[PDB]
């Protein structure tokens, strides 16, 4: 069972542009995400703070990237609070609508992507690099579930049966052809010392083969 949404006209407006702009600076994708992952582990902390049970899901708080150049992936995994359908549905818990609309107006008034982070709406930079993102998710108060899109204005949501996480998110990138530097293990270490050197969280850099 598989429903397909239709993105709101302002999402699909922020997705075609950063597919189109000629923009060279795409490295920052990867800042954008972890520092969303991040934001997921700080929340489940929070709860856990007044409650122990909410990490009876799993007590490990920490962030793993996983290149695997034989299906041409990068994914980034977190144990964070995770997201519901509804959340899902609902742009993947932020508040899309009104953050393009404050970036679309920064960027006239100055503004490059790479301050996308500022407005909410980071996950999206995900399309400078990947052809299609998918996204599977696990929330304490709800079931596994697995969103997906290639842009072109959908994204589908299905109830995922593949290996359960216990808790957190998991952001899948199946790489454009000609960005597989991405891959590369000296290239991710460069980006995350560049950009994520002080993020509160153990970052894994699996390694292959
Ligand atoms: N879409 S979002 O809520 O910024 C997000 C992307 C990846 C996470 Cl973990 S949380
Ligand atoms: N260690 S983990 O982040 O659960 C993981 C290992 C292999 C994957 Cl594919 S996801």
């Amino acid at each position: 069972e598989v429903e397909t949404f239709a993105f709101q006209a302002e999402i699909a407006q922020l997705m075609s542009l950063i597919i189109n702009t000629f923009y060279s600076n795409k490295e920052i994708f990867l800042r954008e995400l972890i520092s969303n992952s991040s934001d997921a582990l700080d929340k489940i902390r929070y709860e856990s703070l007044t409650d122990p049970s909410k990490l009876d899901s799993g007590k490990e708080l920490h962030i793993n990237l996983i290149p695997n150049k034989q299906d041409r992936t990068l994914t980034i995994v977190d144990t964070g609070i995770g997201m519901t359908k509804a959340d899902l549905i609902n742009n993947l818990g932020t508040i899309a609508k009104s953050g393009t609309k404050a970036f679309m107006e920064a960027l006239q008034a100055g503004a490059d992507i790479s301050m996308i982070g500022q407005f909410g709406v980071g996950f999206y930079s995900a399309y400078l690099v990947a052809e299609k993102v998918t996204v599977i998710t696990k929330h304490n108060d709800d079931e596994q579930y697995a969103w997906e899109s290639s842009a072109g204005g959908s994204f589908t949501v299905r109830t995922d049966t593949g290996e359960p996480m216990g808790r957190g998110t998991k952001v899948i990138l199946h790489l454009k052809e000609d960005q597989t530097e991405y891959l590369e293990e000296r290239r991710i270490k460069e980006i995350v010392k560049k950009h994520s050197q002080f993020i509160g969280y153990p970052i894994t850099l699996f390694v292959e083969k």
